[PDB]
């Protein structure tokens, strides 16, 4: 009997794109009048904030502030503009203002909520999930809220999943799973015997389809499941 459905963040709840345009803001803030594209800043921002969580995968919690303030910094001395000691206080004021849900994620979390547990499952920060939750207007509607930081544990590490579980006091076999991310969701959460379900909204997932328990490109499927299921 699924009494738990578990979110994940980025591509699930708050849109892909609202954080490139975030992202994107948050580059111009940053350089101002110096002669940079802001556009080929933040892709070489990006391209070494995935060799960091790659390498970081699976291994102990550090500070996300830390690794990306390392990145930036590494950044701007390639660059040669002045590294903004508020780049982490214009990261998440500029998310706040541009992060924006996908459509249907409040009406899917209202009819979760009271029929079961509803939480969340993140690579961050507890500070900076909680601050990103409150401008998004949707903290209330989760009955927990678990967190790298607080696990001690980068996903796929098991600990992440098993406090989650905890928090909301079921079994694996009772609980599910929703992401984008085949190895960091599927293959982490199915290592506790949870249902996992991967978010697919563009299509371009398929070569992992076929190790997930689920697939959907739209969440309110996920309650179609759970009835299913149950
Ligand atoms: C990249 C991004 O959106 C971000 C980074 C640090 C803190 C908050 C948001």
């Amino acid at each position: 009997m699924i009494r738990a459905v578990f979110f994940d963040s980025l591509g699930t709840l708050n849109s892909v794109e609202g954080a490139a345009k975030s992202h994107l803001k948050i580059m111009e803030e940053v350089l101002g009048d110096y002669p940079l594209n802001p556009k080929t800043l933040l892709d070489e921002y990006e391209k070494l904030t995935r060799e960091a969580f790659s390498n970081y995968a699976g291994k102990p919690y550090r500070p996300l502030r830390d690794i990306l303030e390392e990145v930036m910094r590494k950044l701007a001395e390639k660059y040669g503009f002045k590294y903004p000691e508020n780049f982490w206080e214009i990261s998440l004021r500029m998310s706040q203002r541009y992060g924006e849900l996908y459509p249907e994620v409040v009406e899917v979390l209202k009819s979760l909520k009271g029929k079961y547990h509803v939480g969340m499952i993140t690579d961050s920060d507890t500070e900076q999930a909680m601050a990103f939750l409150d401008a998004l207007g949707i903290k209330d509607l989760f009955d927990s809220i678990t967190t790298s930081e607080e696990a001690g544990f980068f996903k796929p590490h098991p600990r992440i999943f098993e406090l989650a579980l905890k928090k909301a006091g079921v079994k694996g076999e009772e609980a599910v799973y929703v992401g984008d991310n085949p190895v960091k969701d599927c293959g982490g959460s199915k290592n506790l015997g949870m249902t996992s379900i991967l978010l697919d909204r563009k299509g371009e997932k398929r070569e992992f389809w076929d190790k997930c328990d689920f697939i959907v490109s739209d969440l309110r499927e996920v309650i179609k499941i759970v009835d299913e299921l149950n």
